[PDB]
DNA sequence: CGTGATCGGAGACGATCACG
DNA sequence: CGTGATCGGAGACGATCACG
């Protein structure tokens, strides 16, 4: 279903503390710092067909158990998918079902995915097709030429995207 | 069962003229040349518990066909099992049951194979070990080397023999 | 010593829908 | 542009018996 920003950003705060997953039977929680909103909410959109969240594991080997072990604090939920990289849920927010999708990615990887979970996807196939004309692949992962990770001396999305040779926008008027 | 070797070579005389294989339809026959007689039969033993023949397919794309649609002139005889290189026939001599053997080597491979089939077990096991401990493998295709085809200028079992470092015997003084 | 034929069961793999 | 999750179906692969 539907839902307006407003709602986006009050189910988000919700959320955030409210995130958790279990580990070989001990329930460790996400913590807000590792935590991202992204899609449509982050370009501020009036209306939204979903809310996407990106959370940063802090080790490789906990992929296995992070999604796969989802789990929220007090509120019903059924899983439509979910593997170790992508998540989709159906929340109940006071009386209503709204879809919720979230998302994983490392350290190393994280200014590559949050520019990739943003968006538009128009936006991503006008970059990335500028780039394959160059020999170069970028995902969500990194950037790549030659089968091979490109070592960019970076941090953050924004330092990304001017490395990648394009000016950064504040995500709302990237279209 | 079992049969005297007098009855063996009955039955291998019979089958001399009547083996053959359809290809794509058409029934190819085997020639007398291209069959070689092995096994205990070959080390010409009192007693035999099978009958067994060596095929030699002058063609490497043949072996699709020769023993998987091997015919037989007017003989009754089911499949025990059957495959591109081993064929197990239950065959019906004079109202009684005995095992036949047949078995493919390509034109290249016929003195190494000739020497496998004859037997002894013992024979070989000794041969091969012997060979073992100086680094090489010897089965029913050739003599290897490091995953490598050693090549002997050699045609016949007997040359083949001597060049291995061993002293040829006839096959009924192998044990 | 070294390989073959057969059985049966798993795991990449293409097709499909989905994610930004 | 580039990848993910899921379904379902095939083909090497180990175990077993067999071949000299």
């Amino acid at each position: 279903g539907m839902l307006t920003l407003i709602q986006g950003k009050k189910i988000v705060n919700h959320l955030r503390s409210r995130l958790a997953f279990e580990y070989n039977g001990q329930l460790i929680k996400i913590l807000s710092k590792n935590i991202v909103a992204v899609g449509s909410l982050r370009r501020e959109e009036k209306m939204l067909n979903d809310v996407d969240l990106l959370i940063i594991v802090p080790e490789k080997k906990l992929l296995k158990h992070v999604l796969p072990n989802i789990r929220i604090k007090g509120l019903s939920f059924s899983v439509k998918v979910c593997g170790e990289r992508k998540c989709v849920l159906f929340i109940e927010w006071e009386k209503k079902t709204y879809q919720l999708d979230l998302f994983t990615a490392l350290a190393e990887e994280k200014p590559y995915a949050i520019f990739h979970f943003t968006g538009p996807v128009s936006y991503l196939i006008r970059i990335r097709a500028a780039l394959k004309k160059k020999n170069y692949k970028l995902n969500q992962y990194g950037l790549f030429k030659n089968q091979t990770l490109v070592p960019l001396k970076i941090t953050t999305e924004k330092e990304l995207i001017k490395e990648l040779g394009f000016t950064y926008r504040i995500p709302k008027k990237r279209l």
